[PDB]
């Protein structure tokens, strides 16, 4: 029944990494079209019986922050773009406009008088205004997360649904910095039917032109059948602004922009001024557009063209839109009217311009071609390939990936029960998955907004954790409380959350320390979440102020547990070395947490006299000439000391890592008899070129191929420990640790470039897979596309992004590196794999910004390593475009997104505790994931809604036979179903009513949702 996604290559017409290896990439000069040719028409194809259609597209484009702030944009520009727009269209019925972003026009509709909100509804209703998306941002389509990238979408279209009533089927996407087959893949699952695109390669679209591929049916490179497929219009030139969209010589479309006659402060730096249309010169300027428009439809199929009027934060002034409206109307009346144009044009918006495309079609008048594939990297002129934004601002990029899963968490938590409307849930969950939704735009996580814009979305984004935290909090205080003992306060905090990994050690001391003594609290109970819909297993690890802790289930069970140090990190400024101090105040408990399929576990720390029966103290071993003492209080196991040396470790039956004697991995062995595989980190530097153009926070311009990080002799820390190990090297610029639990090690590089300047700092791995000029990257964390290195493109030209991992493999092994933020990388030889740390950039790099990237500040970046045996795995052949995971791999991502969520109870006696929740919930398919379970409806509804999102990825077949696993039915985890319905992504449409209230499992690559009634 499902497609097999694995082993039949699609047939496309345009597949892009086949049309990338036969391209040239040659930059000449083509004219007024600089990256074209000169187009020529024959005047006679348009008569008659055969005229050619112009929709003109007025158009604003809104950043949500950039060199502003959302809320300064909305002040100073959006609030007058959107007051004019409703009086402009309201005045004059045949003006058109079409928006994009939610955020923005959320907040303008929410305060307006209800006079103009009518106005509002009419303009929308009568279709001279039409939303377009209809997401909360225009997003970013390389670091994001398909996750958020779905979240976004689903928030402004819930938004227009309930205000507008409406749901955009046709997307515009202008500016994102190239462009991910994830949008069509969500869009089309989302009711969509066509979408826009802009920012590709100058080369690719002189290529798609010439062969008029520039609409195409665009479907995922995995997709044999074609289901996937959206009609996908590729815009032609080099930018949206009305000098690129009349036609290809923008010295004559400038004088269309009717904003730039003096007295707004634009000019045309074509030197040719617009001006104002009169009798006496509108023959003449209509013979100059329509020959413009004339070139451009020569580079599509059907007789209906495109053409988008408008640029960013245009139509603010009333002043404006008169200018625009006016000339436009006096050249519609006079090409309509003169028969020798065979032209009609009119003002339209998106949806009209693809619906008559489609009647053109339908009427036989032209076929589209298939593609698939991606369009990454993004160059917009010469070498400038916008691959810095892949890395700029990576602390962010962090963030975003654990606000990601703490929304997932807090939705997830909070659906089982209906809330009073006094503990603020939906208000707490709906400001949660705004902030993080804005964060989505495109100068939000690509890192490319101004220093203090990058503020605003870190304390939005610091207000939507604490928002979770309160959530999550009081949904396990309710779920684990027997229910006539619960007595909630929802403004207390039952429960503070315990993070690991974020902010991080040495980025901020933000973790509590768990504090037991026998003169005031013996124990603590704390608490563990798994939102993933299966049983899992995983070390969590909490501060305690005794190394003499014992952990029990609620049973009252032992848990094995390992106690180890609080190592900080410290560049001794006196000393001039970087080295490891630890804390003779607290530890580190750690102990293996089993926990149920979207399920809590509950623990016991009981602090005693002396050493427990069922703890362990890590050994540790500092690596160093001229060591001084480290006391560590309590702690009963002295530090040892040694001159730097190689060492080797093994945790569990797990793989035996070799490291070089300054702390770096150089070999993993995975069985006791198996090889010794090198395997070798390396960090590297690329700097700034000193003549042309610079790097800056969106182009990636190195000086040449990255050098050695001189490392001199480092200090390095070894822990070993039963239950998890490590080694820690204080390097220039990164702590480096890798951490082993008896899998594939966990990396952790907290990245601190200091004061760099012109500096990016990469993570190498170095190995014997010959890989060739092959390798693999993901696209948003949702597939993995197929990268080939091309020589004939520089450097720069070859990264691509990593959003979430990479992995490169030969006919026998596998190397795959698992990333918890997305970040730059590539291939740059046979062998290797690099990841982008940080980048620090003095220059500005002429797109607008106004400023380097000189606001680094220290992120704790994490990793998961798989090196794999795959001889036996059944891969794609040759010509597919995709690559799989395996299992591991694939958990060890799941590891890093998604990982157990840790609660300390906050009061000293928890009365009414329980041990577990979730497990009778079913233990689904290793492969298939509840993306997002959200409760629907307010507690005041009879019919109670929940929505969830299902995701099966494909994961290689290696021949591990597969277990028993239980079907997940997501309309029956909660009780009295009464009703199980298939709906669009966002949960608007209502797709399919199932038989027996029975949601089913979808195939592999499939992503479904499904909403489930409950009578209440
Ligand atoms: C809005 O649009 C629908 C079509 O989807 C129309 O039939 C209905 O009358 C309107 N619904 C409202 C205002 O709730
Ligand atoms: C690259 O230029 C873009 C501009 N068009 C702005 O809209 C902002 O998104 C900026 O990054
Ligand atoms: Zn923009």
């Amino acid at each position: 029944q499902c497609q097999d996604v694995v082993q039949d290559v699609p047939n496309v017409d345009v597949q892009m990494l086949e049309l990338y290896d036969r391209m040239s990439f040659k930059d000449i000069d083509g004219g007024v079209w600089k990256q074209g040719w000169n187009i020529k028409y024959d005047p006679l194809k348009y008569n008659a019986h055969h005229k050619l259609k112009v929709f003109v597209v007025p158009h604003s484009h809104n950043d949500p922050g950039w060199i502003q702030t959302f809320e300064e944009y909305y002040q100073h520009d959006t609030k007058h773009i959107l007051s004019n727009a409703l009086r402009h269209l309201h005045d004059n019925p045949e003006m058109k406009f079409i928006w994009a972003e939610i955020s923005y026009f959320a907040r303008f509709y929410h305060d307006l008088g209800e006079n103009k909100k009518l106005q509002m509804k009419s303009i929308v209703k009568n279709g001279q205004l039409e939303f377009v998306t209809g997401g909360w941002v225009m997003p970013d389509e390389a670091n994001s997360h398909w996750r958020n990238v779905l979240l976004q979408l689903t928030e402004g279209q819930t938004w227009l649904k309930q205000f507008m009533n409406v749901t955009p089927t046709a997307s515009w996407a202008i500016d994102p910095f190239g462009h991910s087959p994830t949008m069509p893949y969500i869009l089309q699952k989302s009711g969509f039917k066509n979408m826009l695109i802009q920012r590709t390669h100058y080369s690719v679209k002189k290529e798609l032109a010439q062969q008029r591929q520039l609409e195409f049916l665009w479907r995922q490179i995995w997709d044999n059948k074609g289901d996937t497929a959206l009609f996908t219009h590729m815009m032609p030139f080099y930018s949206y602004d009305i000098p690129h969209t009349c036609g290809p010589d923008p010295k004559v479309c400038c004088q269309f922009d009717f904003k730039r006659m003096g007295s707004f402060g634009l000019s045309c730096p074509w030197k040719v001024p617009p001006r104002t249309i009169s009798d006496q010169n509108v023959a003449a300027r209509s013979d100059l557009l329509v020959d413009q428009w004339k070139k451009k439809a020569e580079l599509y199929r059907t007789n209906v063209l495109l053409i988008p009027l408008g640029d960013d934060f245009r139509f603010k002034q009333n002043t404006e839109w008169d200018v625009q409206r006016v000339n436009y109307e006096r050249l519609f009346e006079h090409i309509n009217s003169q028969a020798h144009f065979n032209v009609q044009a009119q003002f339209g918006t998106l949806q009209e311009y693809f619906d008559a495309v489609h009647q053109a079609e339908r009427a036989g008048q032209a076929e589209f071609p298939t593609l698939s594939g991606d369009f990454f990297t993004y160059a917009d002129r010469s070498d400038n390939y916008w691959s810095g934004y892949y890395t700029s601002r990576p602390y962010h990029k962090r963030m975003d990936r654990v606000l990601m899963h703490y929304v997932r968490a807090a939705e997830m938590l909070s659906a089982w029960h209906s809330w009073d409307g006094m503990a603020r849930i939906e208000e707490r969950l709906e400001q949660a998955r705004r902030e993080l939704s804005l964060f989505q735009h495109h100068d939000g996580i690509t890192g490319t907004a101004k220093t203090h814009v990058v503020v605003d979305y870190e304390q939005r984004m610091q207000e939507a954790l604490k928002a979770c935290q309160m959530v999550m909090q009081q949904s396990v205080y309710r779920l684990l409380t027997k229910p006539s003992i619960y007595s909630p306060d929802f403004s207390f905090s039952y429960f503070t959350l315990d993070d690991s990994r974020w902010p991080g050690s040495g980025v901020e001391d933000s973790r509590t320390t768990i504090i037991l003594g026998e003169d005031i609290l013996p124990s603590k109970h704390v608490v563990m979440h798994n939102t993933l819909p299966h049983w899992r297993e995983q070390l969590v690890d909490f501060y305690v102020s005794s190394p003499f802790v014992s952990v029990t289930d609620l049973a009252n069970n032992p848990v094995e547990a390992q106690v180890s140090p609080v190592w900080s990190w410290h560049h001794d400024t006196l000393t001039k070395t970087i080295h490891p101090q630890g804390s003779t105040t607290k530890y580190r408990i750690i102990f293996k947490a089993r926990v149920p399929p979207m399920g809590l576990a509950t623990y016991v720390l009981t602090i005693s006299d002396s050493k427990p029966e069922h703890t362990s103290y890590a050994s540790n071993l500092l690596l160093r000439k001229n060591p001084t003492s480290l006391p560590l209080g309590q702690y009963p196991e002295d530090v040892k000391f040694g001159d730097p040396r190689e060492i080797s470790l093994r945790v569990g039956n797990g793989p035996t890592l070799a490291f070089s004697e300054q702390g770096l991995l150089k070999s993993i062995q995975l069985t006791q008899d198996s090889p010794h595989v090198p395997v070798h980190f390396k960090f590297l530097k690329y700097g700034v070129r000193s003549h042309g153009d610079r790097s800056g926070a969106y182009l990636f311009l190195p000086n040449g191929p990255a050098s050695p990080v001189e490392l001199g002799q480092p200090v390095v820390l070894v822990t070993k420990g039963k239950l998890e190990s490590s080694v820690s090297v204080g390097l220039p610029s990164v702590v480096h640790q890798t951490i082993m639990r008896g899998g594939a090690p966990e990396i952790r590089n907290l990245v601190d470039i200091g004061s760099l300047d012109n500096t990016e700092i990469v993570m190498r791995l170095e190995t014997h897979i010959d890989s060739g000029d092959i390798f693999y990257t993901d696209l948003n964390g949702l597939q993995f596309i197929k990268r080939r290195r091309l020589d004939k493109l520089p450097l720069q030209a070859n990264y691509y992004p990593i959003p979430s991992g990479m992995f490169i493999e030969d006919a026998n092994t596998r190397l795959t590196l698992l990333t918890g933020q997305p970040l730059g990388g590539s291939s740059l030889a046979s062998g290797e794999l690099e990841i982008m740390q940080d980048r620090r950039l003095a220059s500005d790099d002429e797109r607008g910004l106004g400023q380097g990237v000189l606001d680094n500040k220290p992120v704790l970046h994490i990793y998961r390593l798989v090196l794999e045996k795959v001889n036996n795995c059944v891969r794609p052949s040759k010509l597919h475009p995709a690559g799989y995971l395996t299992s591991a791999a694939h958990k060890a991502s799941q590891s890093l997104l998604d990982p157990l969520d840790k609660f300390i109870f906050a009061e000293n006696e928890w009365i009414g505790a329980q041990g577990q929740f979730g497990g009778d919930h079913p233990s689904a398919r290793e492969d298939l994931d509840v993306s997002v379970m959200r409760r629907l409806t307010k507690s005041s509804a009879k019919t109670q809604r929940v929505g969830y999102v299902l995701h099966r990825t494909n994961l290689m077949q290696c021949g591990t036979p597969e277990e028993h696993t239980q079907k997940l039915d997501v309309c029956h985890l909660l009780p009295n179903v009464a009703r199980c319905e298939r709906t669009t992504l966002t949960f608007l449409q209502n797709l399919e009513h199932l038989d027996g209230m029975v949601a089913p499992e979808v195939c592999p690559m499939e992503t479904a949702a499904y909403v489930s009634s409950h009578s209440s």
